[PDB]
């Protein structure tokens, strides 16, 4: 099982292809680069925007909307027969401030006025329904799948306490969905997508939230499964518990941001790739052979899964990969060890099944194999 280039490695999709699409998330800039472009070309029949399709990517001011990098994306997936998913109409993350602020230009999260909260969220919901109303407008015909609102459910299992909850209550959830099927049909599929979905009590909310939500007749059609995971956690009898149930409420999942940490939480990671010990890789290739052949198992639950990059060269995980030192400036990854300084963002995950330099890791022959 050599490290060969992926270039020219059996292709993921294929491998899989009656059992659900093979995704990745990527940058405009990347459909600029050969290697990211024969890699997408060759492994993967799905596609997402890690940022430009995100609210205030789409619309920074309002009335001023920014298609063109979302665009490259789109036109790319049709030129190459990929399916799209559009990550996504509502997130609490780098919200433009904007469609917070009352006519008079203050925060509507401040409004005591009982009647001015009413004609706050009155107008939060009215720009919330625009927002939604372009966007699907121009892209009902070319993207098939919606995250229509992403990390609704807080981790402590009530709602998330959001700018969009705190000033609009739960009817922003149910306003957006039905927007997004007014204006792009029976056709597009509308996803409630989240992280940590197979946890406790937020799977629970979760569960209870979209059940409700669907017998008040809501458009939802599946949930998203982030799945930022590690290496044990969380298990593969958790995460089917989690498919299965959402599952029996009549829902499509898609696994939506896939990717195997080398770390724990808070992550203590090494400073380099070439530091990362050969063991973890291996250990990463066992958690990947389990996990693909649990999807198999339930593939007619997913109908896709989606990896939150292309290789490890480019992973938002580095962002969150602190490197911890001891006294003596020597790296320090357990997490019960002594440190003294820590460099927060300044290391180095290894997420997927390609590596850094487009060669296939362990976990790729782990999960293009039929054991
Ligand atoms: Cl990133
Ligand atoms: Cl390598
Ligand atoms: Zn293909
Ligand atoms: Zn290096
Ligand atoms: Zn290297
Ligand atoms: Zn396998
Ligand atoms: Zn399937
Ligand atoms: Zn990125
Ligand atoms: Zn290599």
């Amino acid at each position: 099982k050599p490290h060969i280039s992926a270039l020219n490695a059996p292709q993921l999709d294929q491998r899989y292809k009656n059992e659900f699409t093979i995704g990745a998330a990527v940058e405009p800039y990347q459909l600029q680069n050969e290697k990211d472009v024969q890699m997408l070309k060759r492994h993967f029949n799905s596609i997402v925007a890690e940022n430009v399709m995100k609210p205030i990517s789409i619309q920074p001011e309002e009335g001023k909307f920014n298609f063109e990098q979302a665009d490259r994306i789109v036109k790319f997936a049709k030129a190459n027969g990929m399916d799209i998913r559009f990550h996504t109409l509502v997130w609490h993350s780098q919200v433009p401030q904007w469609f917070f602020l009352d006519k008079e230009g203050k925060p509507m999260v401040n409004e005591t006025d009982p009647v001015k909260r009413e004609q706050n969220k009155q107008l939060l919901l009215k720009r919330l329904e625009t927002h939604i109303k372009t966007i699907v407008e121009r892209y009902k015909d070319d993207i098939k799948y919606w995250d229509v609102v992403n990390a609704v459910v807080g981790d402590d299992g009530k709602l998330r306490n959001s700018p969009w909850y705190q000033i609009a209550g739960i009817d922003y959830i149910k306003v957006a969905f039905q927007a997004a099927r007014k204006y792009g049909g029976d056709n597009i599929k509308l996803y409630m997508n989240d992280y940590n979905t197979e946890v406790e009590p937020k799977r629970t909310a979760l569960y209870n939230l979209v059940k409700q939500l669907k017998e008040e007749g809501v458009p939802i059609d599946g949930i998203g499964h982030q799945s930022h995971i590690q290496i044990g956690w969380p298990s593969e009898a958790e995460i089917e518990k989690t498919i299965n149930m959402f599952a029996a409420l009549g829902l499509d999942n898609q696994i939506t941001a896939l990717d195997v940490s080398m770390y724990g939480w808070p992550p203590r990671a090494y400073p380099t790739y070439d530091a990362i010990p050969k063991q973890k890789f291996l250990d990463q290739a066992a958690r990947y052979d389990r996990l693909f052949k649990l999807y198999e198992k339930l593939s007619d639950k997913i109908s896709n899964v989606t990896f939150w990059g292309i290789a490890d060269n480019h992973t938002w995980l580095d962002s969150r990969a602190d490197v911890y030192y001891d006294a003596n400036g020597n790296v320090v990854v357990d997490p019960n060890a002594p440190y003294a300084k820590v460099e927060k963002g300044k290391g180095k995950d290894a997420p997927f099944v390609f590596g850094p330099d487009y060669k296939v890791k362990p976990a790729y022959w782990a999960i293009i194999d039929h054991k």
